[PDB]
C-alpha cells in the first residue's frame, strides 16, 4: 500500500537523523554506525507495521472530519509516522529482549536478533537497550515544541513499566507463586494451581495489551489533539480486550501455525507457558487427561512436546476458541457502538484496528 | 553518616511508594511484590550511594548560602534525595544488565543478581528493565508540578543514551572496528591498534562520566533551580575529567585490588577489555614485551592471566598512573578555580566531589 511506503519514507528520515546525530555527537566511527543501520533495520523492519500504522489510521481518520490548512495536514500526519515508529522502536526492544529471556530461535523469517553470528547475547541485550533510547530521542527531538509532548512521554512511560511489569508475570508464570525466591532456584509447577483465566488474562493485559492496542490508539489521539474528544475509559476497554484476543490468537497460533508461515518458532509448551491453549485444556480435561498434561508440559523432549499438540487437538479446543472469539466480536461491537456517541470517527478507527486484528494469518 | 541515613530514608518512602502502586494500580501478588522489594534492595543498596549523595552535597551547597522558608529548604532537600534516588536507581539498571555483559561473578561483596540462584539471566535483564522504569515512575511522581521536570527528563534521557553508546564502545573495544559484522562471529584483535588514549577516552566518556558524574551534578543543579548560576560548559569539562580518573582508578582496581577489599572480581584480562592498564602497557612496552601481552591477553587461562599482571608490575604502571593523576590534580584544580568566577559554592560541591572520587580505595 502506497500509505505503509510513506510511514517506511519517515523510518528512512529518522534513521538518517539518528545516525548522523551518533557521527556529529556520540563521536561515531563508521564501522559502529554501521552494525547500529542494520541492527536497526533487522531488528524494526520486516514486521506487519500493525502498531505504528494505527497511529496513522486514527489520525487520517479525525483528518477526514476536521478543518486544518495543508501544511497542518502535513505535521500531524508527519507526527503521527514519527510517533508510529516510537511504538515500532518500543517493540523492537521487547521482541529482542524477549527472544533471549524466551530461548527463541527465529523472527519475522529470520533468527532471532541474538542468534546472529557477530551479536551474540553480549551485545543484543545492549542494543535492545538502544531501540528504547532511541524512542525518546525521536520524542524529545520531533515533538520539542508539542502541545502534547509531556502528555505523550507521560502515556509512554506508563505504557512501558505495564509492559515489563506484565513480562515478569509471564516469566514467572510456569512457577508456584508460594515458591518464587531470589535466593531459591525455582521449580515448575506440579499443580499447574495458577493456570486460571483469571490469571492469564492478568499476564496479557499487562505483557500485551498497552503496548500494542492502548497506546497506538493513544497515541493516534495524542497527535491529533483529540483526546477529549473520546471516553478514555472505552478506549482502555476496547484496548484491553482487542489485545487480550490478539494474544489469544499468539498463544494459538505458537503450537497449531507451521514455522513457515507464522515467521517465528514457537516454544510455549516447551517453556511451560501459561498460554491459552494450557487454560482451557485445564477448564475441559478429564481427571486422567489432567495427569497425562502433567506428565508431559514444559519439556524440550519432542515425544514429550508432541504429546501435549495430540492433548490439545483431542480436546476440541477450536469449539473453545470458537465460544470465545464469538464473545470477544460480542463486547468488541458493543464498545464500538458506545464509543460512537461522542466520536464516530474514532469508533470507526477501531472497527477497522478489531478487522485486521479479528482476520490476522 | 547522619546524611546518608537520611537519605535512605528516602529511599523507603520511594520503595514503598513503588511496592504500594503495584498491589493498587499493578495487580500484583504479596510474592511477586517480595521478589522485587529484594530485588530493589539488593541491586539499589550496599553501594557508597556517591551518585546520590553528590546530588544532595550540590543542594545543600545552595541553601547555605540562599534565602528560603524552612519548608521551601525541606522540599529541596527531599527532591534532591529523590534525584539522588534516579540515578542509584539508574546505576542499578546499567550494573545488573553490565554483569549479565561481562560474565561477572561479584557485586558489592555478594553473587552477580543475575546469579542469584531464584533470578538467572531470563529473569534479572528484565529485573534490570524494571530498574530503569522505576526511575521514570519517581520523576512523573515526584515532580509532577516542578518547573524543572521537562530539562530534568530530558537531561536523564540524553545521560542514559550516551551511556549505552559507550558500554556498545565498550564490549566492542576487543575487536577491530573493520572487522565488526552482525553476519559474521567477531573475533578478538591480534594487532591491538584501536587500544590507544584517544579510543581509550572515548569509550570512558560515554560509558562512565555521563551517569556517574555529569548527571548528579547537573541534576543538583536542576533540584536547586540554580542552572543559570553555573558555567555549563565547565561542568561537563569538570564531569568529564573526574569520571574518566574514576574511571582509569577503577581500571586499576580490577587487576590489582584484592577481591575480598574491591567487593567485586575483576574480568578485564580475561574479557581482552581496553582498560587503562592495557593502554599504557602499550604506550611504553618495547618490542618482545608487546609480542608477549599479545600471546596472553584476552584468555580465561591462570598462567595467561598471570603473565599479564606481571607483564604489567615489570612495566611499572604506578609510575604512568603517578604522572595521569599529577595532571588531573592540575586540571581539575583549574576547573574548579574557574567555577569560582560564578559559582563559589558549586565549585566547593566540586572540590568535595574530587576529594571523596582521589582518595577512594
Ligand atoms: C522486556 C520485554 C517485554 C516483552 C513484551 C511481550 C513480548 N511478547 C511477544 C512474544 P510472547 O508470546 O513471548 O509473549 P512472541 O511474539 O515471542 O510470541
Ligand atoms: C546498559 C549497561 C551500561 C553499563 C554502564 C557502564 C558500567 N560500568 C561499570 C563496570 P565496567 O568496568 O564493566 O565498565 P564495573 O563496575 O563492572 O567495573
Ligand atoms: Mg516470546
Ligand atoms: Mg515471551
Ligand atoms: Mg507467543
Ligand atoms: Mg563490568
Ligand atoms: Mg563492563
Ligand atoms: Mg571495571
Ligand atoms: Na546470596
Ligand atoms: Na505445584
Ligand atoms: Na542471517
Ligand atoms: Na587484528
Amino acid at each position: 500500500m502506497a500509505s505503509m511506503e510513506r510511514f517506511l519514507s519517515v523510518y528512512d528520515e529518522v534513521q538518517a537523523f539518528l545516525l548522523d546525530q551518533l557521527q556529529s555527537k556520540y563521536e561515531i566511527d563508521p564501522n559502529r554506525a554501521r552494525y547500529l543501520r542494520i541492527m536497526m533495520d533487522t531488528t524494526c523492519l520486516g514486521g506487519k507495521y500493525f502498531r505504528g500504522m494505527t497511529v496513522v489510521n486514527v489520525a487520517e481518520g479525525f483528518l477526514a472530519v476536521t478543518q486544518h490548512d495543508e501544511a497542518t495536514k502535513e505535521r500531524i500526519l508527519h507526527d503521527a509516522c514519527v510517533g508510529g515508529w516510537m511504538i515500532e522502536f518500543l517493540q523492537a526492544h521487547y521482541l529482542v529482549e524477549d527472544d533471549i529471556m524466551d530461548g527463541s530461535v527465529m523472527r519475522r523469517g529470520k533468527p532471532c536478533w541474538y542468534r546472529f553470528p557477530g551479536v551474540t547475547t553480549q551485545c543484543a541485550i545492549n542494543d535492545g537497550i538502544i531501540l528504547k533510547s532511541w524512542t525518546q530521542i525521536m520524542a524529545w527531538h520531533y515533538f520539542a515544541d508539542r502541545p502534547f509532548l509531556k502528555d505523550l512521554l507521560c502515556l509512554f512511560q506508563k505504557v512501558d513499566y505495564a509492559t515489563a511489569v506484565g513480562q515478569m508475570y509471564d516469566v514467572t508464570s510456569m512457577c508456584d507463586s508460594n515458591k518464587l525466591d531470589p535466593e531459591v532456584a525455582q521449580p515448575m509447577t506440579t499443580d499447574f494451581a495458577e493456570f486460571t483465566p483469571a490469571i492469564y488474562k492478568r499476564i496479557v493485559k499487562y505483557k500485551t495489551t498497552f503496548y500494542t492496542y492502548l497506546l497506538p490508539l493513544v497515541m493516534g489521539l495524542f497527535v491529533s489533539e483529540a483526546a477529549a474528544s473520546v471516553e478514555m475509559n472505552l478506549v482502555e476497554r476496547v484496548a484491553h480486550l482487542i489485545g487480550e484476543y490478539f494474544q489469544v490468537q499468539d498463544d494459538v497460533m505458537d503450537c497449531f501455525t507451521p514455522p513457515e508461515q507464522l515467521g517465528k518458532v514457537g516454544t510455549d509448551i516447551e517453556d511451560a507457558k501459561c498460554s491459552w491453549l494450557a487454560v482451557t485444556f485445564l477448564g475441559k480435561a478429564n481427571a486422567a487427561q489432567v495427569a497425562e498434561f502433567k506428565a508431559n508440559y514444559g519439556d524440550k523432549d519432542p515425544a514429550k512436546v508432541a504429546v501435549v499438540k495430540r492433548l490439545y487437538s483431542e480436546a476440541n479446543l477450536q469449539a473453545d476458541f470458537a465460544a470465545y472469539e464469538a464473545e470477544v466480536v460480542r463486547e468488541v461491537e458493543s464498545l464500538i457502538e458506545q464509543l460512537k456517541v461522542k466520536s464516530p470517527t474514532f469508533a470507526e478507527s477501531v472497527a477497522v484496528v478489531w478487522e485486521k486484528t479479528h482476520k490476522r494469518k
